[PDB]
């Protein structure tokens, strides 16, 4: 309780999503620097995703972890909805990935650690993200990873997927096949990110949706020569077609290659 647009000086655009237009902003009274995610009611309603928005606010407002981005509150005004988010000053892992093409083992292991901790806290409440990918991974002032954008978040188990498009790149077989899914979806994503971080691209990238779908469902990926044995071991363990065969997060955090490299 209980903001209005008038409470904020709006700064520069921080990023655009499918629906979200995100701006740096400062709260006039306190001079608190933050981010406003702006959504258009028309676009949400017409058509599809008004329920995701409610899900995102409800779920994310209630989460408190250093590796999960804060949602502080919200408001609206007949044309738009405004989410008030914690501002992440070092940008997205996506842009960082663009900047240096690929990450070293130390950086990758640290990102995975920070990710595994946030996910393990999420999973502790049976909350599953389902949209873990570099666009949704922000960096705090200490360069620490922060999981963001809970539009796709839901409680486990779930069904449907609803319907998503954009890439399939980060989705496990049980999600691309419309099946019932677990917290295990987030473990598959973790494996996909781990490979993208070291290699510079996702294990199942292809030129078409139909081929990507096929590669994911058949789980066909290969490692460049430069990927080390301990990273190969971790990724092969996360990218298993059968969800239950996938590791618990504790197993990931205690993986030798993770413990060896993680700063
Ligand atoms: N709190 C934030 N701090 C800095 N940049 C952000 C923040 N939230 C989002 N962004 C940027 O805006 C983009 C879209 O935000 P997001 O909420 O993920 O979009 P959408 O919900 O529309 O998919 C992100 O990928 C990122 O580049
Ligand atoms: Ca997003
Ligand atoms: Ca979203």
């Amino acid at each position: 309780r209980q903001w209005a647009l008038e409470d904020f000086e709006i700064g520069r655009p921080l990023g655009k999503g499918k629906f979200g237009n995100v701006y740096l902003a400062r709260e006039k009274q306190s001079k608190f620097i933050l981010a406003l995610k702006v959504l258009f009611k028309a676009q949400l309603e017409k058509a599809g995703m008004e329920h995701q928005l409610r899900r995102e606010v409800e779920i994310q407002s209630h989460l408190r972890h250093p590796n999960i981005l804060r949602l502080y509150g919200y408001f609206h005004d007949a044309t738009r909805v405004y989410l008030i988010l914690e501002y992440a000053p070092l940008g997205t892992v996506y842009r960082e990935l663009q900047k240096l093409s690929k990450f070293d083992e130390q950086r990758t292991a640290t990102y995975i650690t920070e990710l595994a901790n946030a996910l393990s806290y999420c999973h502790s409440k049976r909350v599953i993200h389902r949209d873990i990918k570099p666009e949704n991974l922000l960096l705090g002032s200490a360069g620490e990873l922060k999981i963001a954008d809970f539009g796709w978040s839901v409680h486990a188990p779930s069904s449907r997927r609803t319907t998503l498009c954009g890439t399939l790149d980060y989705l496990p077989p049980e999600m691309i096949e419309g099946r019932m899914h677990d917290e295990k979806v987030d473990l598959w994503s973790l494996g996909v990110l781990c490979y993208e971080f070291l290699v510079g691209k996702p294990p199942f990238e292809a030129n078409t949706y139909q081929e990507t779908y096929k590669r994911i469902s058949r789980v066909e990926f290969t490692f460049p020569d430069f990927v080390t044995e301990g990273a190969r071991d971790l990724i092969s363990r996360l990218l298993k077609h059968n969800p239950s065969q996938r590791p618990m997060l504790r197993e990931v955090l205690e993986h030798p290659w993770i413990t060896a490299n993680s700063s």
